[PDB]
């Protein structure tokens, strides 16, 4: 892992995101990647406007310099998959933003909490490789087996939390490098127990957890910290169908074509392909959108903004929209 140069920090610092509000829930990520001809940088850059504009970082001793280091050893570290690439990670640490403050959720936090959130986005899925855990386990590629022998099916998140640790261990891209003891532990922990915590096996068990710890007022403080940190990586990461219908449908391509290609993957390799991953099931957008949404994305932001997030209400409002919206393609085709 080679250092940054300041050539690859200077093309990130002269990006200025002329006519981008980054912490606006309806900031358009996809707008500012067709902006220019270098959307890896343009991307990088909302990062660190993010992280600066939060006021975190300076707090806790981590340089603008180091801060930049740390975000481009996190994007060396994505792969050109057509999902989750850079472009999900810098939309998950935008829309973390987005719930932290217009939807105040920062005052359930400590500030060191909200810094480890934010950067814990743009660590959370490093080294991607368009392949979900269950592709690893029916092959029995390496990875599989060594998640199996240690008791861990967790496959990617693990791998993740590694890479994340691999660069917190230079001092020039250790954005915790200013802080030790309980505070350096508490940053490494939260930000390994949310990576762990975004694995789609556990999101029943996660999501009733915080329910149950929110409706506890003699809940363990530290522990309702915690799950609220899991909860809103969680929420970030399934945050897709919260955006404007337009930007929630080009995630959902982007989703489609990674799906495609493992199912493709699969079938060259003579394994099950689920219908969601096969090509020549040609299944309808509108369908899958809604079937999620009605399946998993509208329970969890309806009951966690019922039990605690009340300020996210517009997720809520927005998957409504968004639902009825994919009804109306329904209705007209
Ligand atoms: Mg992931
Ligand atoms: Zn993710």
């Amino acid at each position: 892992v080679t250092a940054i140069t300041k050539v690859e920090r200077e093309a990130v610092l002269v990006c200025e995101l002329p006519s981008f509000d980054v912490t606006d829930v309806e900031f358009d990520l996809f707008r500012a990647r067709e902006s220019t001809d270098k959307p890896l940088d343009v991307a990088a850059a909302i990062a660190y406007r993010l992280l600066l504009g939060s006021g975190l970082p300076q707090k806790f001793g981590c340089s603008d310099e180091v801060l930049l280091n740390f975000i481009l050893q996190c994007r060396k570290k994505y792969r050109n998959v057509p999902y989750h690439n850079f472009y999900h990670v810098v939309d998950v640490c935008q829309t973390i933003h987005t719930f932290l403050y217009r939807g105040n959720v920062y005052e359930k936090l400590t500030e060191l909490e909200c810094f480890v959130l934010l950067i814990t986005a743009l660590v959370h899925d490093l080294d991607h490789m368009g392949l979900n855990n269950s592709f690893y386990l029916k092959t029995e590629s390496p990875l599989g087996i060594l998640s199996s022998a240690s008791g861990n099916t967790s496959v990617l998140e693990v791998h993740h939390c590694n890479l994340a640790v691999e660069i917190l261990s230079d001092p020039e891209s250790d954005v915790f490098d200013g802080l030790e003891g309980a505070e350096r532990t508490l940053a490494f922990r939260s930000m390994i127990d949310c990576v762990l915590a975004t694995d789609m096996a556990k999101h029943g068990s996660a999501l009733e957890a915080f329910l149950a710890s929110a409706a506890d007022q003699s809940s363990d403080e530290a522990a309702f910290h915690r799950m609220t940190m899991e909860i809103i990586l969680k929420a970030g990461d399934i945050s897709n169908v919260t955006k404007p219908f337009d930007i929630s449908r080009q995630w959902a391509m982007a989703v489609t074509e990674e799906f495609y290609r493992q199912g493709d993957m699969e079938k060259e390799r003579g394994v099950e392909v689920l219908p969601m991953f096969d090509r020549s099931k040609n299944m309808e957008l509108a369908k899958g959108q809604i079937g999620f949404i009605d399946f998993v994305a509208a329970p969890f932001f309806q009951k966690i903004v019922d039990a605690c997030l009340q300020g996210m209400q517009w997720t809520v409002d927005r998957i409504k929209s968004n639902r009825a919206q994919w009804e109306r393609v329904l209705e007209t085709r």
